[PDB]
């Protein structure tokens, strides 16, 4: 009962490699999944993986007794600046489990109560920016959402203000972070990496690692010296001990966690807010329902933590945006031991799988025929969703540690935006999804007309 896997078109000795040599490789893989179905083999010189798209097979990929997290080539390149922080570590590295145990209490739903006031500080800066636009002016949506998420992670994470709303050119740390992510990603499509064409890329990459390390190491040192007692992510790492080994993180690994929280959280969360606003302006009845909830619930000039927990329909809007365009759209696994997937695909120890999340979230056997419609009400009875059907935050012990942070920030911000403004898709925007490590609607712009409600 061994079934042979489909495979997309090949390019002689390059196998399937040239199919990823494209501006939008995840969108290209989705089309291949539409043509080939729930599983297909993908070969490149010296490597193979199998792309999975159905809930039936991903339910089994998510079995942690059989499969563990693999570092994709993209995460191996990001590792050159994120080191052994949580997202770029293997599960078997000592620093993965130590940092996971130390940081988990700082990321819980209960922990969000202590970060709430500083998330509101940055959210009120975004609202005031928009209130202060002139009549003719419009909003660059991903750009302003990115200023917000970076500043919120910097403030809530280590008490540092990047002051992105005071700037055209970002803080030099952010410029270096973004240029290092961009070079790590560009390295995936680089035939001759030692060509002299890339000498400047190499020099600038090392310069950017140094800018990041120098700022973050200085912030850690300033804190240790001052002895200032705080309760932010940096405080928890300075003070915390892993209950298992009894050891704290060392200062180098703390620096890698801080850089990881910025890289892992900034564009995924700004992409989520950008797609959510895109889908609301494209579905005015849904926008009106979400705006009615915001006006009902957010009765004070500043939202409270409790009021954010009552934005239930806004939370469903965000889940439905994550269903259609999950902003960290794939994750990689390897077989811990020889095993058979789905009763028909034998795998050897070490074989790789790729979970293609946007295609999982379009599985009609789970969601029904209307998978392309934006309908938040499909999250009304979440106990009915089968296991492992909805995976925007990854899987198991290697799932997103920042999930509660991301969702509380996005619910708070989207709530305030709907309370304070009416929106206009003034250009009749044509969705264009730019791919980096994450997804975003490039060039999405709106006009916001103030409801003139004070802060
Ligand atoms: C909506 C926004 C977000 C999405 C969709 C998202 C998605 C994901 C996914 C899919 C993974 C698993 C990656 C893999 O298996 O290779 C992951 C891991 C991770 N994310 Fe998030 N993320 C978001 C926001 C955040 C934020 C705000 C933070 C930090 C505050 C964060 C920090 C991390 C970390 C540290 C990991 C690694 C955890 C571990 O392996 O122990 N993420 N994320
Ligand atoms: C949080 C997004 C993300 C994406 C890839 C690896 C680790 C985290």
């Amino acid at each position: 009962t061994i079934k042979e896997m489909p495979q997309p078109k090949t390019f002689g000795e390059l196998k399937n490699l040239p199919l990823l040599n494209t501006d939008k490789p995840v969108q290209a893989l989705m089309k291949i999944a539409d043509e080939l179905g729930e599983i297909f083999k993908f070969e490149a010189p010296g490597r193979v993986t199998r792309y999975l798209s159905s809930q039936r097979l991903i339910k089994e990929a998510c079995d942690e007794s059989r499969f563990d997290k693999n570092l994709s080539q993209a995460l191996k390149f990001v590792r050159d600046f994120a080191g052994d922080g949580l997202a770029t570590s293997w599960t078997h590295e000592k620093n993965w489990k130590k940092a996971h145990n130390i940081l988990l209490p700082s990321f819980s739903q209960q922990a969000m109560k202590g970060y709430h006031a500083m998330m509101v500080d940055i959210a009120v800066q975004l609202v005031q920016k928009w209130e202060r636009l002139n009549a003719d002016e419009h909003i660059e949506v991903p750009e302003d959402m990115t200023r917000l998420t970076l500043d919120t992670i910097g403030l809530c994470g280590f008490n540092y203000r990047f002051n992105s709303f005071y700037r055209d050119q970002p803080h030099p740390f952010i410029t270096s972070m973004v240029r290092a992510l961009d070079e790590a990603m560009n390295k995936l499509q680089r035939a001759n990496p030692d060509d002299p064409a890339y000498d400047e890329n190499k020099r600038q990459f090392q310069e950017d690692i140094k800018v990041m390390n120098d700022l973050v190491d200085k912030i850690i040192a300033d804190r240790k010296a001052s002895g200032e007692q705080s309760d932010d992510l940096l405080a928890h790492m300075l003070n915390g001990k892993d209950p298992e080994t009894g050891e704290p993180l060392d200062d180098e690994n703390i620096r890698y966690q801080i850089i990881t929280f910025l890289i892992a959280g900034h564009e995924t969360t700004s992409g989520l807010l950008s797609f959510a606003l895109y889908f609301l302006v494209k579905n005015p009845h849904v926008l009106q329902k979400a705006a009615e909830e915001a006006a009902r619930v957010l009765v004070d000039p500043v939202p409270s933590y409790k009021q954010v927990k009552q934005l239930k329909y806004v939370g469903m809007v965000l889940n439905e945006a994550l269903r259609l365009w999950p902003t960290a759209p794939a994750f990689s696994l390897y077989a811990k031991e020889d095993t058979v997937l789905g009763g028909e695909y034998p795998l050897e120890k070490g074989d790789e799988l790729m979970v293609l999340i946007p295609q999982l979230h379009r599985d009609k056997t789970i969601w029904g025929d209307d998978v392309e419609e934006f309908r938040p009400e499909r999250f009304e009875n979440p106990s009915a969703i089968p296991q492992h059907a909805f995976k925007p935050f990854g899987n198991g012990q290697r799932a997103c540690i920042g999930q509660q942070f991301a969702l509380h920030e996005a619910t708070l911000v989207l709530g305030m935006m709907l309370k304070h403004f009416d929106f206009e898709d003034h250009t009749n925007y044509e969705l264009d999804i730019k791919e980096t490590l994450t997804l975003k609607p490039e060039g999405f712009v709106v006009k916001a007309k103030s409801k003139k409600i004070p802060l």
